[PDB]
Formats: structure tokens, C-alpha cells, sequence
């Protein structure tokens, strides 16, 4: 088909949506289905039971949230079929799903059965003419004019370094952990109720992504931030009412460098990223240390790039260059990497047809996947 | 099945403690308003041609005010007298209101929130019972607030005669547990200033003289910015002229009594005042909505029409609320009548048909019919 | 070197005193301020503006009623600091408390500052020669004389699932809701107010919570005695007047199991228990589902056990035997643990010296207690 092909990046908790060949995503929108839960009395209330994309945001605290991805794993799928029909509604990208082919973004190392029910949806639900699945890392090296190095995405729900060598991702050398932003912002909302502020509420958990969001930072030494008394810093509610954060601003990102703080058997990030690099042969290491990129937004947390220099430069040989590159569209990279990769009209080559799909099914999709 | 008794036009009735405002719907105003109360002959009818009956009720009630015992059926939005309740009722279908049969419109009822379930039940009971009307619909009086003025959002703050409550709507949908109420209204205040004017030396002991302590209340009597600064000063004594024609020099009571709506504590209640009202009613809701529901604030009863009642509790809000909140009081023009507007309003939409319960649905299910349909 | 620890567990309903080694907390009274309300005209009246124990309850009608904790958390310190005097007076332990070492107890996920100014008045007002703020869940499993198993204590304030391994708290499994007995009494207010059966006073409060002890059960099948007729059980009030509760009996402590009916998104008692087996080791959750022990106040509802069993077992996985214990010594086992604690001699190397406290401050309770 002649008409544009559009890039879905469904991160865990951000969708980026658009048209291939836009330098920015203008429709990216929050990642979960919004239902009232209080009683409707009048007659004009807020139509409809569904609230999806800014409608959410704007009527939040008359909404329950429930969010469909969890650890980029598509937990309820009726949710997920909600959300990318909202991607094509008249609210953001006016369109028909027939006439524009998808490029979907997947998170890498993901069960066989996800992408199995993602092309069924794509397929069958939606009459899309061609669809490609795709990574999240490999596209945001692609989106910083390289083709290798390795890149740490650090988004929602997983965070993943997947080394990059001459385009095609190493499979074998990915490393995935389930700890995340999500994870740290539930991590925030234990320690401010150890403040004495409840967030208990499913909207009050947005509040509590929000501060996150503005008032967080990683300190470069763990114990010497953490034996210090820190400044108590005032951050503004909603409702206009302060709180003071305290040290749970410097203590609950640290989950990132150090999974037991919350009882998970994993890896850090820092360990993670050097386990990546050291999985491949020696002759690529050199060059992969000295080409990481971030990616995701979890890696723009106040102090990120210092204290996973430290980390890694304790972890990795001695005598061996190490440059962290921190591209400023971070959150949009993983969508930049997916419209370059379309805009290719090698793109045409690499989809999948509705016949080829009705013929063959699962087959045919994941071997033309990587 | 099309043209039923059903499509007839209902009649919308608000049942207040104090007044009672009754008419049909479509209509701009309540044409029929009159005091909820009963009045009975206190003195012995001696003349052939003297006034007919032994219940007075309405405008007869109020021009031979003196020659009548009145008794309140309800207090507190709650109806404690049934018989004189379905005697008003049927008095607001006589010959001298509406001139209707009750048997031909649907109704529309109001009732103030978080009543208990059996006066629900028995309204219920008395208006498909002894009216034998086609459909009856219950509903709050903070929603009619919200459709007479034409909001869907707000924090009705409606202050009658028996009730004072703050019930928070955000976009048409009502929040049941950030309602909040108390039983000081009116009626208290016009209590309190009897008791004040016993102070004073004037004692109006008599059924029919709560009446006159109900007119010095509205129209000699104010609320004071600063309270303490009034209690320790002592004010020019204001005259007002009783219906026999003396006088009385009423004072300090002037602006104690209607000080008794911010603060129970004065008759040993301890209940939350109104402004502590309305300020939990909004902090007990989502924090999202919060703000909003600051700038959304609708006054509704007579309550709310002392002279100075807004200043205090725009006063008093501001002082609980959090720093830096736009805060915007609204009231209609009409405070009175606007939840009788807001039901004329309602019963007039066609989705009005999906919202009552019909008389067959009552008799198949009861009382339970009623607990749902309702708010 | 001082006399026998004086073991305190402060309650959010009622406080709970003694000397260790006792088998029962001899000195129990309730945890509220009374100040009279109304005037004092003759001489020979009441003495002193603050009555606290049994004096505030024999003259109830007579006193405002101030309750200085909430949830677990102290939100008045003078009336605190009042209670705890108390404890100390001639009337409850009989002795001077610069000489006796004190075991506080606190729920657990409590604010920091909590327990800092707790330990502030305690060293400073009370001059306590040793403190050791506990935690009551470990404490009541102690009690109850097994080391591993998880405890449901339902308080008057705070409700808490804490599974404990070995002695030891896992501390990332533990789950906590603020719905407790007091809350379950509001609602029976609430409840009895929409029955006709109005109460306003604070004192009356403490008749609504006598109406909650005395006739309220919970029903095994909440949906097959809702829609039965009610019998409508009548409650003798101190005055002598009647009141027929009916329905209410019921669904006032529904409220432990199911939140949401005061708008609250919190998991209900059941869900916190299972939640808190469930986040734990999988190697554990059969011997936590094994060891399931009830604390607490608010555990004695009638059909407390058999509806918690039905409900974890409509939760619990199959093929795992669930066996919550009940035992007779719910209100004081939390305290009895605490005396167990402080009776041995290990005790001493557990608490906060004087010394300690004056040359760290919070720190010392900080690492101490952890
Ligand atoms: N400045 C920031 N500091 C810390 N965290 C941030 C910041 N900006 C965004 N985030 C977090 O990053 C997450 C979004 O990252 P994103 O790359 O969109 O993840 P995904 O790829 O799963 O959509 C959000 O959960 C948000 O909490
Ligand atoms: N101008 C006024 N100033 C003070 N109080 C007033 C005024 N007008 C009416 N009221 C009081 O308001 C009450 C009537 O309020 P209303 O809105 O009828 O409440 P309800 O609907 O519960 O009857 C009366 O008891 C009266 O004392
Ligand atoms: N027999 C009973 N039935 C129901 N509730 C009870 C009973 N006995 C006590 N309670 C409730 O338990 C609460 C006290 O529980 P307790 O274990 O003392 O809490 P805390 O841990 O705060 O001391 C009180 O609020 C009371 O309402
Ligand atoms: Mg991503
Ligand atoms: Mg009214
Ligand atoms: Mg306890």
C-alpha cells in the first residue's frame, strides 16, 4: 500500500503513537484504562464506562486505573484491544486501521504466546493491511546514528541492555530485568507511607509516578547520602496541600542498583548493563563499553549517568574506556528508531501480509521477526 | 402503551421541614408553597359559621396563626408525625392546590440525604397507597441544586430548616461517602434565639408564637466576621415590632443566634459547624477532584440568606482549605426554590420515564424497588 | 543494670501494661483523653480538667472523649505523653520510671517521626534507663510459642498481615490497611443513623462501640443473609431505652472484608493476609498457609474465623492445607509476647541504652530496631 505506515511503541506505562517520518511522536499518551468508580445520579454525567488518554488524566481522581501491562507482559488483553482501538479513535490520530500499515514495538525476550495473541489482535480485530514487530533497543540505536553498541532501556515495566552489532541485535546476549519505574514508583509510595502519607488510592498512584517524576535523584555514594540527614524538600499535591519527601527522594531510586531493597532476586541495572557487554566476544567489548546508550524513562532520573559511570567503571576491566551517551528524546528514541525504520523502503520488504499471516499464522510472523 | 397515565405532566413536590414547595412540572417557579406544618384550634368553637374543620393547614394556617396550636410533622428531614404528613400531602392535591387527582401525574419527591431507609419506605408506602399515583421518584435535593442552576459539577452546601448538608457531585457522578450532615438549621437557630430573647426578657412560650421568633430571625439578625470582637462590645439595641404592634429592642441575640450555624457547641452539641461541613465534604472526596470542587461551591435553603452568611464562610473556608485554592462560591438567585426547579427541570426530561418506579414495580418487589432508583 | 523492663503495648483502642513475666497485662485501660464539657458550679465537684482510665469511664457522660492515636500513629503528643504518665501513676505499675527499662510496641510501616518522638519522650519526659520500640505482630507469634508462620493482628487502628520466618519479620512482605475496629465502629454509627437510631456525642461513641462488642457477627455467606429477612435483635442502651438493630448487626463488620463500602481502595482483611502470603518465598507459602494466627481486638466478631478461613480458602491455592489459629488470648497476646521478649536475658542486648540515646539520638533506634 502507498499511504503512510504508522509506528505503535506500547511501552508498560507510555504508548507513543504516530505516522512514520515525523521526527516526534505528537499522540504518545499514559499506558492504562481509566473506569469510574463512584455513581453517576445525573442525568449528563461522563458518558461511557472507558476513559482512555487525556480524558483519564483530566477526570483522574474519579477513576479507578488499571493498567494492562505489567513487566512489559500483557496481563489483560481486552484492556490492550481498548487502548490501540483508542490509538486510531478521532482523539488522536483520526484514521482507519485498514489503511495504514503497523509497526509495532515489543519488548525483547517476551513469551512466545504474546506476540502470538498481538498479530491475532493486529490481524483479526483489526483488518490492519501489514504489520511488523519489532525491539524496543534496536530501534534506539538506530535512532542515534549508530549500528553497534549497547543499548540500556530503561522504560516502565522492564529494563533491558541488549548489545547492538552492525544492526542486528545479538540474541544471546540480551539481559532483561523485571525492576522498573513502575517498581520504583511503588518503592516511593512504601517509603512516603513511611512519611505518613497514604497514597493507597489507584489515582493516588499517579500522584505518587508524578513526584517521582519531578523529585527524585540517584546519590553518587549509597551510604554517604543515606548515613546524611538530607534537606527535607516540599512538593506540591494536587489538591494544593505540601509534603516533605526526605531521604526517600535519594532512596527509592536506588532500587535500580540494587534489586533487594525490595526482595527481588535479580540483577542491578549496573550489573546488568556489564553482564550485557561481557557476554559477547572480547573483540566487541572494547568497542560496546565505549558505545552505551540510554534509553527509556526511567534513565532520566536526576544523577543516573554519574552513578552508573561509578558502577560500572567498579564492575568492568580496569584500563578500558567507558562513555555513557544520554540523548535528550530519551522517552521518544524507541518511536525515532521505529520511524526511521519504516521510512526505509526496505520497510515494504520486511511485513507481513494479511494472506501470509491467514495462510501460515504464528509462523510466518515470528520468522519474520529476528 | 403510548398514551398511558403515565405521560400524564408530574407533579414535583419538595418537602422541606419548614416550607414545603409543591407545583407541576415545566413550570418556572413553585406556584404552591406554603409552611410545612398542621395547625389545630387551641380555643373552643362557640359560633355556627366559624371556621370550618379542626385542620388548618396552609395560608389558613398562617392568616389565623393566632387561633391555632401548630405541630411540625417533620424535624430534622425526618417525619415524625405520618398522619399530619399525608394530610399535607393530600392538601397539596386539594382544591386549594393543583386541583388535581393524585391518581393522574407521576410525582417527584425529594428527601434530604442519608435519611433513614424506613421513612424512605413509608413515603413510599403513603404515595402509592393512599395516593394511588403511577410512578414515584425519590430523589436528593444537592442534584436538583446542581440541574436548577445548570451545573453538573459542585459542592452543594444546602442549609433548610431541619438539615444542613454538604453533598460534593463531580461531573454528574455523587461521591455517597463524602456526604456530610448535620441537624442544625433553621429551626435550631429560630430555637436559640427564643432561648436569647428569654435572656432578654421576652418569652414567646406559645406554639404560635415560634412563628414570630421565626420572623425577628429573618429579618433582624446577621452574622459577624469577627465573633469574639462583638461578644466583648455591646452593640445599639435594633427595634422590631411585633404583629401586635409593641416592641422589643432585641441586641446582642441579633447576630449570637445565627452564630449557632458555625458553632453547635453553643446548645452542647458537639457536631461539626457548617463551614467544617462543607470543608470535609470536599477534603473526604479524591484528591483530584478536590480543587475543583473548591471552585465549584453552590449554597442553597433559606439557612444560607442571613445577612453576612457568605463572608463568614467564604471567611471560614478559606481559613480551613489549603494555601493558594481559588475558592468561588455560587448561589442562585432564587435560593429558596432552586431544588424545586431543579426537580421541575428533571421531571421534565423524557429519561425522567427510565427514573421513577412504577406502581406495578412496587407492588412486585416492595420496599426494595424503592432502596434502588434512589439516589 | 535496673529493675524488671515495664512492658507497654500502646494500642490505638487501648493501652496495655505491666512488668515482664507476668502471664496477663494486669494494667489495661482504654486509650482516650476525657476532658468535662460542661460547667463546674459547686465546690467538692470533679478534680483536674484530664481524666484518663477507669475514672474516665465511670463518669463518661460526663467528658468529652479525645482519642490521641489514629491508624496507629499518635496525632496528639501531650494527650500521649498524659497516657503515658498514667501508666506510670499511682493507679496502673505504682512506680517511678527513671528505673525501669520500657518495651513500646508499634505497628508495623508506621511514619519514622513516629517512633522518633515516641523515643524523645520516652528518654527525655520519662527518663527510661533502656527503650526497644517492638513491632506487635513478631511479638504475638511469640506469644502464641511458634517461630515461623504469619499473624493477621486486627487492632482498633490498624490491621497488618506479617508473615515471620524463623523469628524474623520478613519485612517486604508485609501488608497493612488502616481499616480497623474503630473504623468498623464509625460505620455501625453511620449504620445506626440510617436506622433512626441517631448518636452525635463522643461518649455516645463509646456506646456505639459497646453496640459493635456486645451484638454485631459476621455472616458466613454475606449475599444469603443480606436478602433474608434480618430478626432484628434488640441492645438495652445504658439509659434503659431499646433500640432494634436488624440489618446493621451484619454489615457493620463486613467492613473489615470489604473496604470499598466507605469508598475506600484498599484490599480487605482476607486480600491482606493472602497478599501477604503470596508475596512471600514460594518455598514458604505452604508453612505460611500451614501457620495463618489471629491477634487482636478485632478478630473476636463472631464467625470471625470460619468467614477469614472461607474467604483465604476461595483465594489460597488447592492441594495447601490452611489452618488459622485462634487463641483464647487474642487482645493480650501481642502483650504477652512482649513479656516473653523482655524476660530473657538476650533483651539486654536488644534495647536503646540511656547513653546511646543521648550520644546518637534517632539512630540509635533507627539501626536498633532494624
Ligand atoms: N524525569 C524523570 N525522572 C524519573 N522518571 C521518569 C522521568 N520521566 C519519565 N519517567 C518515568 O519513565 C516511565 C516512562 O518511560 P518509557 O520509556 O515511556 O517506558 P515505556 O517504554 O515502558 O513506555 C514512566 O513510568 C515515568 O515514571
Ligand atoms: N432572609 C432569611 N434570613 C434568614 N433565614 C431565612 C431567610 N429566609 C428564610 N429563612 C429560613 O429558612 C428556612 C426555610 O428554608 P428552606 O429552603 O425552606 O428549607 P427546607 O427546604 O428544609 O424547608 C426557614 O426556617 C427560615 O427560618
Ligand atoms: N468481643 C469483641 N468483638 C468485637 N470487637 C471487639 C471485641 N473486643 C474488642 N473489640 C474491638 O477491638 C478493639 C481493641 O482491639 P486491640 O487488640 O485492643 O487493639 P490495639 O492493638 O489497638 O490495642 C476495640 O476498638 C474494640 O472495638
Ligand atoms: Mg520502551
Ligand atoms: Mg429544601
Ligand atoms: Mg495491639
Amino acid at each position: 500500500i502507498a499511504n503512510q505506515p504508522v509506528v505503535i511503541d506500547n511501552g508498560s506505562g507510555v504508548i507513543k503513537a504516530g505516522f512514520a517520518g515525523d521526527q516526534i511522536p505528537k499522540y504518545c499518551f499514559p499506558n492504562y484504562v481509566g473506569r469510574p468508580k463512584h455513581v453517576r445520579v445525573m442525568a449528563g454525567a461522563l458518558e461511557g464506562d472507558i476513559f482512555i488518554g487525556p480524558k483519564a488524566e483530566e477526570h483522574r481522581g474519579l477513576l479507578s486505573i488499571r493498567y494492562p501491562m505489567e513487566h512489559g507482559i500483557v496481563k489483560d488483553w481486552n484492556d490492550m484491544e481498548r487502548i490501540w482501538q483508542y490509538v486510531y479513535s478521532k482523539d488522536q490520530l483520526q484514521t482507519f486501521s485498514e489503511e495504514h500499515p503497523v509497526l509495532l514495538t515489543e519488548a525483547p525476550l517476551n513469551p512466545r504466546k504474546n506476540r502470538e495473541r498481538a498479530a491475532e489482535v493486529f490481524f483479526e480485530t483489526f483488518n490492519v493491511p501489514a504489520l511488523f514487530i519489532s525491539m524496543q533497543a534496536v530501534l534506539s540505536l538506530y535512532a542515534t546514528g549508530r549500528t553497534t553498541g549497547v543499548v540500556l532501556d530503561s522504560g516502565d515495566g522492564v529494563t533491558h541492555a541488549v548489545p547492538i552489532y552492525e544492526g542486528f541485535a545479538m540474541p544471546h546476549s540480551i539481559m532483561r530485568i523485571d525492576i522498573a519505574g513502575r517498581d520504583v514508583s511503588r518503592f516511593l509510595r512504601l517509603y512516603l507511607r513511611k512519611e505518613g502519607y497514604d497514597f493507597h488510592s489507584s489515582s493516588e498512584f499517579e500522584i505518587v509516578k508524578a513526584i517521582k517524576e519531578r523529585a527524585c535523584y540517584l546519590s553518587i555514594n549509597p551510604q554517604k547520602d543515606e548515613t546524611l540527614e538530607t534537606e527535607k524538600a516540599q512538593y506540591y499535591l494536587p489538591d494544593g496541600s505540601t509534603i516533605e519527601i526526605g531521604p526517600s527522594r535519594f532512596r527509592a531510586p536506588e532500587l535500580l542498583f540494587r534489586p533487594d531493597l525490595i526482595g527481588e532476586e535479580s540483577e542491578g541495572i549496573h550489573e546488568v548493563l556489564v553482564f550485557a557487554i561481557q557476554k559477547s566476544d572480547m573483540d566487541l567489548r572494547r568497542t560496546l563499553f565505549s558505545n552505551i546508550v540510554l534509553s527509556g524513562g526511567s534513565t532520566l532520573f536526576k544523577g543516573f549517568g554519574d552513578r552508573l559511570l561509578s558502577e560500572v567503571k567498579k564492575l568492568a576491566p580496569k584500563d578500558v574506556k567507558i562513555r555513557i551517551s544520554a540523548p535528550q528524546e530519551r522517552l521518544y528514541s524507541t518511536w525515532i528508531g521505529g520511524s526511521i525504520l519504516a521510512s526505509l523502503d526496505t520497510f515494504k520488504k520486511m511485513w507481513v501480509s494479511k494472506k501470509e499471516y491467514e495462510e501460515d499464522g504464528a509462523r510466518s510472523i515470528h520468522r519474520k521477526t529476528f
